[PDB]
């Protein structure tokens, strides 16, 4: 029950206590970063700066002078080294002792217990209370494609992230479930179904059909807006057939979220324009009621010219809706990068409202393009994934479903491959790259990860034996692998920041890499630390399987 501190922070603050009490009316945030392992574990570059600024005035000769004065105003045991540099950067060594003491807080009584307090990777002005991610946002009755399945695996990994840290998350799934096809399709099938109601035809061919009534040919639709029994029937009939097919696709990547439709605010749209008319932020363009902001120039078009609702009314509904009902604390728009300007300027126009709390915490996170049915691709990677993995057994399994774990080997690979790009990115999706179990691909995390569990099966000595104080880190390799598996928060501290998630995906992998160097390197050695051996594979163990979890992916224990 004892959590992780964020060493990140910790040294920070020692920095930026340090140089308050070196120059006590400057005004310097401390900034740390990591150091190159060869030679630190982290570093401060703020006496580079600050001579930059004041090194002519304060009399010092160099940069390095006075991050000579910053380190010898620094007085801390967990510091093995600190070193200064002739550009004047400050690098630091964890101690051996703060390592080992730091690792031995991650065992929960006698179990591994890796847990993190948000209080202690924010600011605390920062609330954290409600958070919503809004992502996936597929379209009735439109084929979902791979835009939509790396927003669903990217905004999966955010939820996860949140819930891992304990937050009251909200997964929400903006589904366009109201546009403006419903007109056409509907007439079809009253055009061409006249015993609707009493039967209704196949929904199995939607996406069909759906193009056939654009191909073919508007009072249905004014009449779905005016709530008509029968359109509204068959648009509820429309609605329930494409969901089932997306909870298909959703549920074979086992990633649940609520449907709140764009129909979900038709009911409160008035009302939102009613507030906003109120407020006087909206002006005329042509016969339309539009938001101007003054750092964006496209518009946001909120009323007609009709007097009907404007495309840019549902989104700064669904926000209204978030900020005062939900009592969101933060929102996340997780979508491709050509719509951040869009939820910029609805960014703009929502501070300039009194809606909910004022410091809510709104972030657009974007993706690029991958460069055609979603679960046919999915099972045509399981049937790669099969074969790569029925050929290297040829080199127990008879008591194995080889269908379902290959399915799981597929599903996680994909994710991996995903989530290590950078989101903004644009990349190749190929088959071959990602299944490649030698490459940087979710199917050698995962390997690594029944490798890591395969020591504990053939090891004569129970792990649960051990008492925590066996561990030594003796090696520069213990040493290293302790260092990395500390890091961990600081990855969250940033993700808050950021929402760059591949940060995470690299953070596993180089938990990885470690890990064998580690192996490699002390696999020769006797006996004499061997407790303290296996008690750093079982935390290395625990944090790779939530590494996997976090990104969606599913360690699988024996291969």
């Amino acid at each position: 029950a004892i959590t992780m501190e964020c060493i990140t922070k910790k040294i920070k603050t020692i920095f930026q206590n340090s140089i308050q009490k070196c120059f006590p009316s400057i005004s310097e945030d401390a900034i740390v970063t990591y150091a190159n392992l060869k030679f630190g574990h982290y570093q401060c570059n703020n006496a580079i700066n600050i001579y930059k600024k004041y090194g002519k005035e304060l009399n010092y000769e160099n940069a390095q002078k006075i991050s000579e004065f910053i380190i010898s105003n620094i007085n801390e045991t967990i510091f093995e080294e600190i070193k200064s540099s002739p550009q004047g950067f400050i690098t630091v060594k964890l101690s051996k002792d703060y390592i080992e003491t730091s690792l031995k807080k991650l065992f929960n009584g006698e179990k591994i217990d890796i847990s993190i307090n948000i209080n202690d990777i924010k600011e605390s002005n920062e609330n954290y209370g409600n958070v919503l991610v809004d992502f996936s946002s597929p379209n009735i009755a439109k084929e979902m494609h791979v835009g939509h399945l790396r927003s669903t695996i990217i905004g999966d990994s955010i939820c996860r992230v949140f819930e891992f840290l304990k937050i009251n998350t909200h997964r929400v799934n903006h589904v366009g479930d109201w546009g403006t096809q419903f007109g056409m399709i509907i007439n079809y099938i009253k055009t061409h179904y006249p015993n609707f109601k009493e039967e209704m035809p196949d929904l199995s061919n939607l996406t069909s059909l759906y193009q056939e009534s654009k191909k073919m040919y508007k009072e249905n639709a004014i009449k779905l807006q005016n709530n008509d029994e029968d359109c509204k029937f068959v648009w509820n009939k429309l609605c329930e057939s494409s969901k089932k097919e997306f909870d298909k696709l959703y549920n074979i990547l086992d990633i649940k979220l609520e449907y709140v439709g764009e129909s979900f605010y038709v009911p409160m749209l008035s009302t939102v324009l009613d507030l906003l008319k109120e407020s006087k932020l909206l002006t005329n363009i042509g016969d339309a009621i539009c938001y101007q902001s003054e750092n964006f120039k496209v518009p946001l078009f909120l009323q007609k010219s009709n007097g009907g609702y404007g495309y840019d009314s549902t989104d700064v509904a669904a926000l209204y809706y978030r900020l005062t009902q939900l009592n969101c604390n933060c929102v996340i728009y997780v979508t491709d990068i050509g719509q951040l300007t869009h939820f910029e300027t609805i960014f703009d126009l929502i501070k300039k409202t009194n809606w909910g709390d004022k410091n809510a915490k709104l972030m657009h996170v974007g993706f690029g393009f991958v460069l055609v049915k979603l679960i046919n691709l999915i099972k045509e990677g399981t049937e790669r994934a099969k074969r790569d993995l029925l050929q290297r057994i040829e080199t127990y399994f008879e008591n194995v479903d080889i269908d379902q774990l290959s399915e799981s080997l597929c599903v996680s690979a994909i994710k991996y491959f995903d989530l290590k790009q950078h989101r903004n990115s644009d990349y190749k999706f190929s088959y071959d790259n990602m299944l490649n179990v030698k490459g940087n691909t979710g199917i050698y995390i995962i390997y690594g990860y029944s490798r890591i569990c395969s020591i504990f099966r053939k090891s004569t000595i129970n792990v649960e034996d051990i008492s925590k104080d066996e561990l030594s880190l003796t090696s520069i390799y213990e040493i290293n692998l302790g260092l990395h598996i500390l890091k961990f928060p600081d990855i969250f501290y940033y993700i808050l920041k950021n929402m760059l998630v591949h940060k995470l995906a690299e953070y596993m992998y180089d938990l990885t890499t470690t890990f064998t160097a580690f192996y490699e390197n002390c696999k020769v050695l006797n006996n004499e630390n061997e407790k303290s051996r296996l008690l750093l594979c079982s935390i290395t163990k625990s944090l790779l399987k939530l590494c996997m979890e976090l990104l969606g992916m599913k360690p699988i224990e024996k291969l």
